[PDB]
């Protein structure tokens, strides 16, 4: 049975190879068992510095989730996430605004709503925006790396044109799509 929490499924995954793009970063989720695994119940990460994958920076980044770690990995050069689960959203429009060092790339019901196919020092993308036909809990499932040197990750959502945008939390995330009681 899978675990019901208010939260996305994270893994982490580290590697001493070079990670330049997302098909680099989804190749090294599919080489083996995550490093760690973890919940996403709080996804803004970071900001910190001297590479996300040495010492307790994992767990510095994640911070609020750092406590549900299933262990502390030792040291790579690169490492990053794959998040997967259920977002609660009413139908309509939205758009991903990210603030991210480095790549990064998230998917709603399979489709991809926000990509930086490519290393970079902190940038906050503006997506574009996509639509949710039916209310409920939608699939989403996130992946984000560093290279090294800094990282952060903040994924945030407006569902009112980009006037006010939303951090992804216990408030709305769910494991399994089940409703969270927690
Ligand atoms: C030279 O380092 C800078 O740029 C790379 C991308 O090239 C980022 O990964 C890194 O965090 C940032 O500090
Ligand atoms: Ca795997
Ligand atoms: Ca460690
Ligand atoms: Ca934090
Ligand atoms: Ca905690
Ligand atoms: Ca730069
Ligand atoms: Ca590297
Ligand atoms: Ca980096
Ligand atoms: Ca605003």
């Amino acid at each position: 049975p899978d675990s019901l929490f208010a939260g996305l499924v994270g893994e982490y995954y580290g590697t001493n190879s070079q990670l330049n793009n997302i098909s680099d970063f989804r190749a090294l989720v599919d080489s083996k068992e995550a490093d760690a695994t973890f919940e996403a119940a709080n996804i803004s990460y970071g900001r910190g510095s001297s590479d996300v994958a040495k010492g307790t920076h994992l767990q510095e980044f994640l911070g609020s989730d750092a406590s549900t770690l299933s262990t502390d990995p030792g040291d790579n050069t690169d490492g990053g996430i794959y998040l997967q689960g259920y977002v609660y959203l009413e139908a309509g429009t939205y758009n991903f605004k990210v603030t991210a060092d480095d790549g990064y790339e998230i998917t709603i019901n399979g489709n991809p709503v926000a990509t930086v196919d490519n290393n970079q020092s902190v940038y906050t993308v503006t997506h574009a925006s996509f639509t949710i036909s039916e209310s409920g809990y939608q699939a989403i499932d996130m992946i984000w790396w560093d290279q090294g040197g800094d990282y952060v990750f903040q994924p945030t959502l407006s569902a009112d044109g980009g006037s006010t945008y939303f951090v992804l939390d216990s408030a709305i995330l769910s494991s399994t799509g089940e409703t969270p009681y927690t």
